[PDB]
């Protein structure tokens, strides 16, 4: 007997069907919620796990130019009541269960941060995730020799930091966009991130956990300044060739400092200038050490304007040879100015900024970090900015954010990067949230926040594969990443919390096999983009 308050309940029993693709983690109340159904259909129900039909709708068809298929879009954004639901599509089947909650992304954020902790070098790491224990002993404790720097086969401490990707070498240019992304997440969402506790050794000190993780990397970056006091910064610490699939503590080859590059030197300045202002409130002494190092390398750069590529002929590991250091130098000037305030730094930034035709780029990564410099300058509360330059950057930013909104709204799976695929493009999909969040800070628009959620949803299930691209999370995540710890331990499931690079050159080119470093590797710059994307939705209201 049904009363006047009994709610409608699903009649038939549905089976999971891979053609119903959506964010496998969940949605936030008051934001878009969409699913892409790769099957002909019309009616769909959003059902609570108890069988209660909460919403009935009809899917609308749309041609996915990317995969060249007609797909059906189920929009259930109106459902805003917290709970666990699933999508039931008569004739197709049902989706995985997902949650609608204000804090739906917090575990994902903590897991992506756990990913960074597990990438630590020079120390033993240990974590239990979903009941499986991941750990490894102290590794690369003898970094690194000066042979290629000065000639002496002597050791200068260069331990700590994070292994870069599937390999264990540490590269400065890639640490640039990584550290920059994560420090910008802290500056943009400080109030949301400060109280977050992570599973790290430093959980019991006086520094916000998010910053302890970044400190592990900055501690390493500081050791990269040449020992001659010239201010030049070594490009990377690396073995001569890529080692094999072994645990890091078993890699005994000697690691060397590789000759400097101007880009690495400019990135060093930007990273340590940011660290100086961000750590000052917590460890003033550490901040002083950072700003002094930044000043030495900046003086060098100021006197040697040429773009210089690192001499790394004897090495066969990652190159990270950014074609230009103009963007890196622009970023360094913006960070020195924001931290210090001197007119000298502001003048340097503005002179370089004017030389950029398009102030903001929708597609950016380790090679083009100008956006980071534009972001710091644009949001700075310091006086003195040339109002014409500000308006120029602002227009470019909003114009770019609008383009990304239009792209995701017209993509059959809400992909912000549209039809563009290339090595590491999954990282860029979520890195685009930086543009959207900054645009939202300058000119509030919920289209910007929803597009950011589209980028996040794309990576967690609303994609052609109906798979999460992050190990240990969501639906059918990567099982075989090109990752040495994963390929060499005795555990079935790979190490958790990593966004894989992604397929290319096409939408269906991702392959989840260990040999595919082209589409299935992990990397700090990809995880940093994911961390920034999720950060804005931690302790969110
Ligand atoms: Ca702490
Ligand atoms: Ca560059
Ligand atoms: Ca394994
Ligand atoms: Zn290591």
């Amino acid at each position: 007997i049904e009363t006047k308050v009994s709610a409608a309940k699903i009649t038939e029993n549905y089976q999971f069907d891979s053609r119903i693709r959506l964010n496998s983690i969940g949605f936030i109340p008051n934001h878009s919620k969409k699913a892409t159904i790769a099957a002909n259909c019309s009616t769909f129900y959003v059902v609570k796990e108890d069988g209660t039909i909460v919403y009935t709708g009809t899917a609308t068809s749309m041609f996915d130019n990317d995969t060249k298929e007609t797909v059906y879009i189920a929009d259930f954004s109106s459902v805003n009541e917290e709970g666990t639901y699933y999508l039931a599509v008569p004739g197709v089947g049902k989706s995985v269960n997902f949650k609608i909650a204000m804090n739906v992304y917090e575990d994902a954020f903590k897991t992506a941060m756990l990913g960074m902790y597990l990438l630590r070098c020079g120390t033993s790491v240990s974590a239990t995730y979903n009941g499986i224990h991941y750990s490894h002993g102290p590794c690369h404790t003898n970094d690194a020799y000066l042979d290629y720097i000065n000639g002496q086969h002597t050791k200068k401490d260069s331990t700590k930091g994070w292994h870069d990707a599937g390999d264990y070498n540490k590269y400065v240019v890639n640490a640039g966009i990584t550290v920059g992304s994560m420090f910008l997440a802290w500056e943009h969402f400080k109030d949301q991130l400060e109280p977050v506790a992570l599973e790290i050794p430093e959980k019991n000190n006086s520094i916000p956990d998010f910053l302890d993780e970044l400190k592990y990397e900055i501690d390493w970056i500081l050791t990269m300044q040449y020992p001659d006091g010239s201010g030049r910064v070594a490009h990377k610490v690396s073995t001569r060739n890529f080692g094999g699939f072994i645990m890091p503590e078993n890699e005994h080859d000697e690691r060397f400092f590789v000759p400097w590059s101007s880009a690495a030197t400019a990135d060093f300045v930007a990273m340590t200038a940011m660290a100086a202002r961000i750590f000052r409130p917590y460890d003033p002494q550490y901040a002083e050490k950072c700003i002094n190092a930044a000043k030495v390398s900046y003086e060098f750069l100021k006197n040697n304007p040429a773009n210089v590529f690192a001499n790394q002929s004897g090495f066969s590991t990652g190159e990270y040879a950014t074609v230009s250091d103009a963007d890196d130098r622009l970023w360094a000037a913006a960070e020195m100015w924001e931290t210090l305030g001197d007119e000298e730094y502001l003048r340097d930034f503005e002179n370089r900024a004017a030389q950029f035709s398009k102030k903001i780029e929708a597609d950016f990564d380790w090679d083009n970090v100008a956006n980071l410099g534009m972001f710091t300058y644009l949001l700075s509360e310091r006086p003195g900015k040339n109002p014409a330059l500000v308006q120029s950057i602002k227009d470019s930013l909003l114009s770019t954010a609008d383009s990304i909104v239009r792209t995701s709204q017209n993509h059959g799976y809400g992909r912000t990067l549209g039809t563009t695929y290339y090595w590491g493009c999954n990282g860029t999909v979520v890195r685009q949230t930086m543009i959207l969040q900054v645009a939202n800070k300058i000119s509030p628009n919920n289209d910007y926040v929803n597009a950011a959620l589209d980028a996040i949803s794309h990576v967690f299930g609303r994609n052609y594969y109906n798979r999460s691209y992050v190990t240990g999370l969501g639906i059918n995540p990567p099982m075989n990443p090109h990752d040495r710890r994963s390929g060499a331990d005795g555990i079935w499931e790979p190490w958790p919390g990593y966004l894989v690079g992604g397929g290319w050159p096409g939408p269906k080119d991702w392959v989840d096999i260990q040999d595919s470093y082209q589409t299935n590797e992990i990397a700090i710059n990809w995880n940093a983009a994911l961390i920034y994307a999720l950060a804005g939705f931690v302790n969110y209201n």
